[PDB]
């Protein structure tokens, strides 16, 4: 077996790409005893806040949670569709509105994309999309890190 150890930076941003919100990474999966057949977990955290000069105060965290295998199609890459969900329940922290109507869900998905490896050295991509309403979400997430 193997187990490719990656982590890193991401940025799930919603309503116009422009939001550094991301924490750390880490995917973390275990590999067949018989076909090259391994599994592939996104997980996010987002721990950051965005001033400049206007008072987005990015309260509370998001929490994301996509799956799926991972396969060759005969022997070059190895890439799935994976799915997932999206639960974050914000608030405007600055204006006189304090939590409006906060609390929905996505269903996130995309593809997620595992490159070919090394003895110390790995890189693992998951790009998820999700949507509320008419607010789109996407998150980027880099996985760079070791295999063994």
């Amino acid at each position: 077996a193997t187990s490719t150890v990656t982590g890193g930076y991401a940025q799930s941003d919603a309503q116009g790409q422009m939001n550094k919100m991301g924490g750390f990474n880490l995917k973390y999966r275990y590999e067949e005893d018989n076909s090259p057949l391994g599994v592939i977990g996104s997980f996010t955290y987002t721990e950051k806040s965005r001033t400049a000069s206007s008072g987005d105060y990015n309260k509370n965290q998001y929490y994301g949670i996509t799956a799926g295998p991972a396969y060759r199609i005969n022997d070059w890459a190895s890439i799935y569709g994976v799915v997932g969900v999206g639960y974050g329940k914000f608030q405007t922290t600055e204006y006189p509105t304090y939590k409006n109507d906060t609390s929905d869900y996505g269903f996130s998905y995309g593809a997620g994309l595992q490159f070919n490896p090394m003895e110390n050295v790995a890189l693992d991509f998951s790009y998820e999309q999700s949507r509320i309403r008419s607010v789109d979400v996407g998150t980027w997430i880099a996985g760079v890190g070791y295999r063994f």
